[PDB]
């Protein structure tokens, strides 16, 4: 390789999201640009919507997705991934005078991957707590899956991009999302979000697989092989964790 083009969606802060001058900026950006330094490939990141982010890779309009992507059991088997160049849970986000946030959380970390009665009956509450709870989801994600496949009966509305969801969320026109704990941090930490909080299990497994990763057409071993190095040594000499306190505000490294 000499040149590769990785995509990336521009609606995900931090990860990845628009600057001042409309420059594709973040965690994403500075991550797939010291990994291609590492690899000795040039690296162009391009800005693409997420309902075509996969098929666009898979049809060769560019080499790479690094786009808040989990790597997620329905995906892996269209893509390849690399393995995760950061881990994250999954959990529930609100108004702060909303009344969910008074609900009793009784599995504070709720993996998803072999689920006992135990854990079903925590979802269950969960479940009957938001009957009549207007929720909002970004389309084409593991958040919509989870709501549309654990939570059917919860009324859903889907929206083209996160920063839709928080829009109508801030208006009052839904009641409540689902996002990851590495969005909704950083989110609910800015002074601008006093009035947002997250709330409910932190969720890993199942439908979300674990970790974010970097996708890639499955044709194309050489080229994850490449990347697994070039995160492995990212990982090992502390840049992911310190990229992760830049954008995050916490580390999130694997
Ligand atoms: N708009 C974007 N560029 N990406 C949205 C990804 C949302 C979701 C996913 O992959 O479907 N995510 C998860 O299931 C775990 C990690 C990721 C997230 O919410 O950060």
């Amino acid at each position: 390789y000499k040149s590769i083009t990785i995509a990336t969606e521009g609606s995900y802060a931090p990860y990845n999201f628009k600057d001042a001058g409309g420059k594709l900026i973040g965690f994403d950006i500075d991550l797939g640009n010291d990994l291609c330094k590492r690899m000795n490939i040039e690296c162009k990141f391009v800005e693409q919507a997420w309902d075509g982010i996969i098929p666009s890779l898979t049809a060769g309009r560019y080499d790479a997705i690094m786009a808040a992507m989990g790597i997620q059991p329905a995906r892996e088997k269209v893509i390849a991934f690399s393995r995760p160049y950061l881990l994250t849970p999954n959990t529930f986000l609100t108004t702060a005078d909303s009344p969910l946030l008074k609900t009793q959380v009784a599995i504070e970390n709720l993996p998803l991957d072999n689920i006992t009665p135990e854990q079903k009956a925590e979802l269950d509450k969960f479940t009957k707590i938001f009957e009549g709870v207007k929720f909002g989801v970004q389309a084409g994600t593991s958040h919509e899956a989870f709501m549309k496949q654990m939570m059917p009966s919860v009324q859903i509305s889907t929206y083209d991009t996160i920063d839709n969801v928080v829009m109508d969320l801030k208006a009052g026109r839904i009641d409540a999302s689902l996002a990851s704990v590495s969005f909704l941090k950083p989110l609910t930490d800015k002074p601008d979000n006093k009035d947002l909080k997250m709330f409910g299990p932190r969720m890993t497994g199942g439908l979300f697989g674990k970790g974010v990763g970097v996708g890639i057409r499955k044709e194309d071993a050489d080229l994850k092989a490449l990347f697994d190095k070039a995160i492995d040594a990212a990982i090992a000499d502390g840049t992911v964790q310190k990229l992760s306190q830049q954008w995050f505000g916490y580390d999130a490294s694997p």
